[PDB]
């Protein structure tokens, strides 16, 4: 199976990144023999493209689970942000950008922008309902929140604990007011 | 001698912005610097000693560069917008790189880096508080929170800027840091 190659591949890029890992290593961790890679996939690069589309699609599914719900924009947003506390991928991919192909880098870039855009739509609905009581423009707040969390996550990784991200949830409560 | 030592560190430093630390061998490091191995080993006993000295030298120069930027006779606020504006001109890659490969970093190097970053947030903190004392920073948000917020948002903006390959996100962080100080 082809999903078992993708899945085994996904767990390796989580640990090792995309560039640094060769086509050899992906074959052993999945068990599957070496001739069989090119049955399922045209190349390392078409494989990468397919992981990321799958990562992106699965991400939009989690999002919909999380935000097609009976609660208020603010709660949806806090729900989502809380899930960061329990993407080290954006870091690894940002850490390797020079070596990413354009096609892959553009996928990720489009993904992130759809993400920020949807956070903003939810800030707007929020401000509309009256659950988010700040006046700052959605497209701006979305970005501040998102950038804050990527930075908190970088420092959590580095520090080997989550105090940055716990501060980031506290600070969000203040900004939504 | 001391200038040679510095050359080697500066060679190494460039290498590490491009390729990280754990990824590289001494060979690339020797090739980059132009120094024979026997020589390099007079200065540093191992790839690891050298990594520790590289980060220390980085932090040491960073704080000297902060001492300059911030001992003029301007506002706390303007001092802080200055620094940040410098962030935006093109450091943040080093934290992104090293965060990326944190699983393979020696504890020694991780501790040195961690403490550097903790000190920087605390200098920003000191400066936000000085600015609130004088009335140049009108926000009431406590300094220790605001310095984290600001520093976290800039790292995440630096990360997206690499992903997008232009600095739109860092430009917005700049414009946003002004709302937050008022």
């Amino acid at each position: 199976k082809r999903q078992h190659i993708l899945d085994s591949g996904f767990h390796l890029v989580l640990r090792k990144g995309f560039v640094g890992v060769g086509l050899q290593e992906i074959l052993k961790t999945s068990g599957v023999p070496k001739g069989s890679f090119y049955h399922y996939f045209e190349s390392k690069e078409a494989f990468g493209c397919e992981l990321l589309k799958h990562y992106i699609s699965d991400y939009q599914i989690r999002l919909n689970q999380l935000w097609t719900t009976e609660t208020s924009a603010r709660d949806k947003l806090m729900n989502y942000l809380q899930c960061w506390v329990k993407s080290c991928l954006i870091v690894k991919m940002a850490a390797e950008v020079a070596d990413l192909s354009e096609d892959m880098r553009l996928i990720m870039n489009d993904g992130v922008k759809r993400l920020i855009a949807r956070m903003a739509d939810l800030i707007r609905i929020g401000q509309q309902e009256g659950s988010i009581q700040t006046s700052v423009v959605p497209d701006v707040l979305a970005q501040v929140i998102y950038q804050m969390y990527l930075g908190a996550a970088l420092l959590s990784k580095l520090y080997k604990h989550k105090a940055p991200l716990f501060q980031a949830l506290e600070s969000t409560k203040m900004m939504l007011d």
